[PDB]
């Protein structure tokens, strides 16, 4: 029976509510969680408050050092961690060792830019007179994390909102809460003060609503669905929080006439499956230049064949299950909906079958052909094992069909042309794009989606940045 | 009879409603408007689109020739479009010329910026791949003036946008709306293609909020009351526009026991009584120290004796009318209130009366004093010429008082204890402090407001920044 870390301490939701986390690898419970609703957001966010008064004034290289031991108990109790990860969320073993790697490494990269919080001296235009702009904290940070990568997606908030001085509440989906609780107490073995790093678990649209939306929060930083994300642009009219969304996506991948197939074929084999297809930045739909598209299809159907679908802990298994029945549902509704539209399945388009699946949410891997750029599965994100393949002619051609959309986070594009590339830049309506190379960021970068797929951006300096507020100062002598 | 200025044409409100522009001064009927609602939205975010594409095309070396050249023609009718401002807003001439000048100096600094427009190469992790952030331009801007400089706010947001390679449309308020529009005239002599520059009048439930919630609105960039910037807030949830505001604000004065008397007076003098309390940036609560209180007071209510209350054309005023009969009234209900909850009105609190006062919104310069903390005028925003007084007795009680308030925009402190100054760093919750002067910011500053006085921040580097998105590359070889 989980509790909530609050203030240092471990407290039960005051509404008495509880609630199972089943796993979708065999719909076993795993353990039990709280379930608080907005009766207790006062109450943490007070603490966080408080905390960090006192947090914000010690010297950043302080709370950096902190934040390190943070990091390597973390990575310390890695084993434990990946194998809670695979039997809450359903990822194979060896990407959720990566993910519990990745939760390191985010605050290690934000504790690199603990003495790099530079404030600007500008040039006054009166004789005898400073004008400062120094960087400061927020104050409250709310996170809210995703069923694809829960625990990375903590990882990638906390560090950066702790090192600039901020204190943070953290709300996982109750979907897939465990691994991210368990950082609560990695947090007292790292000796974050009481107060500074808080988890609770409940509601979204009680316990979420009214973190998000109360006075006493700075910023919300979130993951999730386009809908979830614009309730918290609404709500963060009442306390003009500074909010930082990763949405929706429908990425292109992209195969041009002079593409190296065997790459490219790699590439999007992985971008599509990766994670059973539940990644912000997916290959959503394929377009492939008619030039190359028989040979572009023998490869690739030939990698899709050979994937094998399976126990997460097995590491026989290429892809594991899908998170819930929701969202199975969903592959079989998608998938239903585009052969009425006239799609051809080419491979897959069934729950796996078999004594072994009985239990469980199994979706076999999905390709879907003759398809058709006006078609429903072209536009709306699947978040999982279901691939539409799209022919064209031309540069031009598929420059507009990938725009059309409204989303526009990630895009992948393979060819040899350095024009094309060049093109890319101002013709292509997609935040993040990689060329000759499947998905996959770096906490360097800039994770920036345009349309509806967010706010802010995520990363490297300038994702750090929004976890500061300015104070100008105007010094007449 | 104005029309409004729409993809380099003047066009009439397809609702065919017009409305007067009145004079403060003498309630004279100046011109009329075209009232539009939301009808005209889409329409001029449509024309602002198209022409924002082949803005882009324009190197930025060219974009700024063109706009230092709208700048200068907006210089060389400084005299026409000041004695403009004068008339429809009600500001003295000086500070009309003064405005006028901040017009164009907005638009020439945001020129100083066409060439420092860099984007990021970083670091990969990957042996043969490189990195790239890119700034490109957003797309369509939407502005939203208020009515207390009506055109240096147009300036203020014009530059930025259309440098970097936006596309603006800009909706100024009703009241003060005819000096903005002459701007329309001077664009087309500049050479600034039809387009990209887009001046529109209407309704702000009806054209306005169809604006900055419509889904071609990249960005939108307003100044007003907090409650018009909230509404601003939720309809970005329908775009996910970026959203810039500048709000409210209760600037406290703070007077030391160290500060040198004359200079703390004069500097709290000019502002409050400043284009006649309406600026963002007022002086709207003094807290004067026990220690030096009668003999600051002696001084300072000296000068507001002096203070000469008429037409703002005759270089012998001080101060000019209020905005309008609303504004107005509402001097009157807060002083009415603060003699109800125990205050004393130790000079003005009386509309002008006078023959040269029959027509036009006049109030007396005012101040309160016998006030305590909790008074709902220490509380509320004013935005006119009513100053009450708190005295104090230490630092810590009045950097209580400064942060008992929901806006956190600018703050004023007078002494020479610098170990003061410092502790304003960590301990006042105001965005904008000005030491040992009075209030008014510059190009190259950044005025940012904390709580519920807005988002995102104007001017500088972390202004003009906000004119920018990314496009983020991974390219591997």
């Amino acid at each position: 029976q989980y509790q909530m870390y609050v203030g240092g301490e471990w407290i039960d939701a005051s509404n008495g509510q509880t609630e199972p986390v089943v796993s979708p690898i065999n719909e076993e419970v795993l353990a039990y969680i709280q379930d608080a609703d907005a009766s207790d957001a006062e109450r943490v966010l007070a603490v966080a408050t408080t905390a960090q008064k006192e947090w914000a004034k010690q010297p950043a290289r302080q709370r950096a050092e902190v934040l390190r031991k943070f990091a390597q108990l973390i990575r310390d109790n890695k084993q434990y961690l990946a194998e809670l990860l695979v039997k809450e969320q359903g990822k194979l073993l060896k990407v959720a060792l990566g993910e519990v790697e990745a939760t390191s490494t985010f605050i290690e990269y934000a504790c690199d830019w603990a003495r790099q919080m530079d404030g600007d001296i500008v040039k006054s235009d009166n004789a005898n007179e400073q004008i400062m702009i120094h960087k400061i904290p927020r104050g409250v940070v709310v996170a809210i994390t995703a069923w694809n990568f829960p625990l990375a997606l903590a990882g990638r908030k906390i560090g950066p909102a702790l090192v600039a001085g901020n204190s943070i509440v953290v709300k996982p989906t109750s979907e897939t809460p465990l691994a991210t609780l368990e950082l609560g107490y990695l947090a007292e073995q790292a000796g974050i003060p009481a107060g500074v790093l808080n988890i609770v678990t409940g509601g979204g649209r009680t316990l979420g609503n009214e973190l998000v939306g109360h006075r006493m929060t700075n910023m919300v930083s979130m993951t999730g669905s386009t809908p979830a994300g614009q309730s918290i642009i609404r709500a963060s009219a009442n306390n003009m929080a500074h909010v930082q969304l990763e949405l929706g996506g429908k990425a292109p991948f992209i195969v041009m006439e002079d593409a190296d197939l065997e790459q490219a074929a790699a590439a999007a084999l992985h971008s599509r499956f990766d994670n059973c297809g539940q990644v912000c930045t997916c290959n959503e739909r394929m377009y492939v230049h008619g030039a190359v598209y028989d040979e572009f299809m023998r490869i690739f159907m030939g990698k899709v064949e050979a994937i094998k679908v399976g126990d997460p802990m097995d590491p026989a298994s290429d892809m594991g299950p899908k998170v819930n029945a929701n969202e199975l549902a969903h592959m079989e509704e998608l998938v239903a909906e585009a052969v009425d539209e006239g799609a051809t399945v080419l491979f897959g388009g069934k729950k796996l079958e078999g004594p072994e699946f009985e239990k469980g949410f199994w979706f076999e891997p999905t390709v879907l052909t003759n398809v058709t750029q006006d078609m429903t599965i072209v536009h709306e994100e699947s978040f999982g094992p279901i691939l539409p393949v799209i022919k064209f002619d031309s540069f031009d051609e598929v420059i507009e069909y990938a725009n059309d959309s409204d989303y526009g986070l990630a895009a992948m594009i393979c060819t040899q042309n350095m024009h094309y590339i060049n093109r890319l830049l101002t013709e292509l309506e997609s935040g993040e794009i990689y060329v000759n190379r499947g998905h996959g960021e770096q906490h360097q970068g800039f994770h920036n989606g345009y349309k509806l797929s967010g706010t802010g951006g995520e990363d490297g300096k300038y994702g750090f940045e929004q976890y500061l507020e300015k104070k100008t100062f105007y010094i007449n002598y």
